[PDB]
């Protein structure tokens, strides 16, 4: 009874093998929901950029006859997006109406399923707009609804996990009645951009004991919390997993939680990011190197010579599912498929080793 919904993006196929990733890739059993990042906007319509386009939606089809329970969604938005993206087409009912009617007009076109939000992040300035966009859309998903023989298209949102960036960006009251769920991004704690700059994991599910006053905030299990004292359902909670992990330089020989660091760690041989490795990175820097499981914060963490990694891995996926089903939380969500050892062959326990984790663990009874 738990939804798994995975991400999955259109710049993982820019990447150099055998970090390549395209949706021939995607095992149309493994998650229950897929969603594709990023689409776009222009001259207020929906639109998406990519030269794999076409291949796309080949891909969609064939996944959705091989699987009918599956569902996918396209996803607006993201870091790079911003806000900026969303203007100026929420800045009228006319301009926004169009919008919203291209959107459906597409995603009917397309075999989507329905439509995800990740506006990264609405914060103070747009909280009205952001607000009025997922009403004005989940009513006009409802009439196109009532008014044929499809199933309802989903609205969902990718949302913050930072308190502060919560009060300040949703009205979530509203956001619970609108939305079919949120994907709750509840990671990237702690990066490289931090200051002062210390290590720091990048999803720990519980506090650290020294995490005092604000920081204590900044863990998974605070995160859902606050969705829920907030107005938000446990059942429209879905959790949000990473398949990556931050990667810290040290700056002196103390290997711990807080030690300081130079700056990002090295980036990956494919991911080719400072202070980041796809778990595909991760399973080759294991080798030769010391394994930590806070206690406190259960997840783990790795050093090799000057090289810190915060990372969450199969214990960490069970640990954290029990933790969803304990609070009757709606599933999980993964960021993203592509960061997983999908070929199975870097890390040698199979295709999707994380996921399949998450995907066996919810399942059992």
């Amino acid at each position: 009874s738990y939804k798994l919904v995975c991400y999955f993006t259109n710049w993982s196929q820019d990447r150099q093998e055998p970090g390549k990733f395209t949706p021939e890739n995607i095992d149309p059993f493994l998650c229950s929901h897929l969603i594709y990042s990023f689409a776009s906007i222009e001259n207020n319509k929906v639109i998406i950029k990519d030269k794999s386009e076409v291949m796309l939606y080949q891909t969609i089809n064939s996944l959705k006859t091989k699987n009918p329970k599956l569902k996918i969604l396209l996803s607006i938005g993201g870091y790079l997006f911003g806000s900026k993206g969303f203007h100026p087409m929420v800045d009228s009912s006319t301009s926004r109406l169009e919008f919203i009617n291209s959107i459906i007009l597409f995603l009917r076109n397309h075999n989507f399923d329905g439509l995800d939000v990740s506006w990264i992040y609405p914060d103070q300035k747009e909280n009205t707009h952001f607000t009025v966009l997922i009403h004005e859309l989940a009513e006009a998903f409802q009439k196109d609804f009532t008014k044929s023989t499809k199933e309802r298209l989903l609205l969902t949102v990718g949302v913050s996990a930072g308190r502060q960036m919560i009060d300040n960006s949703y009205q979530v009251e509203k956001l619970a009645k609108d939305l079919d769920f949120i994907n709750l991004l509840s990671f990237d704690f702690h990066g490289s951009w931090e200051k002062p700059l210390i290590t720091g994991h990048n999803s720990p599910l519980s506090k650290g004991w020294q995490d005092r006053g604000p920081s204590s905030y900044y863990n998974v299990e605070y995160a859902v919390g606050y969705w829920i004292h907030k107005g938000m359902p446990s059942e429209k909670v879905v959790m949000g997993i990473p398949t990556y992990g931050h990667s810290f330089t040290l700056a002196s020989a103390e290997t711990t939680v807080g030690a300081p660091a130079s700056g990002p760690g090295a980036a990956g041989p494919i991911t080719e990011s400072s202070g980041f490795l796809a778990y595909y990175e991760i399973c080759q820097f294991l080798k030769g190197a010391k394994i930590t499981w806070l206690q406190d914060q259960q997840v783990p963490y790795a050093v090799k010579g000057n090289q810190w990694v915060g990372y969450d891995d199969v214990k960490s996926m069970e640990t954290k599912v029990q933790f969803l089903k304990n609070l009757n939380l709606g599933g999980a969500m993964i960021w993203s498929i592509d960061m997983d050892d999908f070929t199975g062959k870097s890390c040698n326990q199979g295709p999707y080793p994380l996921v399949q984790a998450v995907k066996r663990s919810l399942g059992s009874l």
